């Protein structure tokens, strides 16, 4: 599914993401936009290290989900990577919350540092009613 901006913003609020471990809704929105363009079925194979990024938040298979084919991988969210390609984002959100529970927090995603950190991120939630 490709979410529309405000549709996603309202969905993430209801799933308890606003201020989760100190992270504002607008930052989660900036993250999803730059990772996948709000697309739940986005996958990106990383040839450099044989891992794959899955779903709306492009969660990596080396640490977070199991796809079987990534060497030396763990599965900290206790999910098949397949769960991260559903239209319903409940599992992707539960796994994203697990990612930011580590010390790096939202910095775990490099796209966030590049595209979101120290920016005016108000634009991603403006007029959405959240
Ligand atoms: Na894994």
């Amino acid at each position: 599914k490709v979410f529309e901006r405000c549709e996603l913003a309202r969905t993430l609020k209801r799933l308890g993401m606003d201020g989760y471990r100190g992270i504002s809704l607008a930052n989660w929105m900036c993250l999803a936009k730059w990772e996948s363009g709000y697309n739940t079925r986005a996958t990106n194979y990383n040839a450099g290290d044989r891992s794959t990024d899955y779903g709306i938040f492009q969660i990596n298979s080396r640490y977070w989900c199991n796809d079987g084919k990534t060497p030396g991988a763990v599965n900290a969210c206790h999910l098949s990577c397949s769960a991260l390609l559903q239209d319903n984002i409940a599992d992707a959100v539960a796994c994203a919350k697990r990612v930011v529970r580590d010390p790096q927090g939202i910095r775990a995603w490099v796209a966030w540092r590049n595209r979101c950190q120290n920016r005016d991120v108000r634009q991603y939630v403006q007029g959405c009613g959240v």
